[PDB]
């Protein structure tokens, strides 16, 4: 089964998303999390090879959440995942 783990995200709707990479941009994430929801705005921060995802609906943002969780891999590069503030 699953280990089961309780992170610190209660109605957080932001996700953060690392090891972007000049190869990985915005739009690319837009629309992978797009389809989860709508998507209230999206920080790319090339300095830091990252960037939020937020969405309108918590909703989105969970489901986006899980299947991002070290789960995203987007141009056969895996990306980690971890709820935002």
């Amino acid at each position: 089964g699953s280990s089961g783990s309780s992170g610190e995200d209660k109605t957080i709707t932001t996700l953060y998303v690392g090891g972007l990479g000049d190869t990985i941009t915005e739009t690319d994430l837009r629309n992978h999390f797009y389809q989860f929801g709508e998507i209230r705005t999206i920080t790319v921060v090339q300095r830091q090879q990252c960037a939020f995802i937020q969405f309108a609906t918590r909703q989105a943002a969970e489901v986006a959440a899980e299947k991002s969780f070290n789960k995203l891999i987007v141009n056969g590069r895996r990306l980690n995942v971890k709820w935002g503030r």
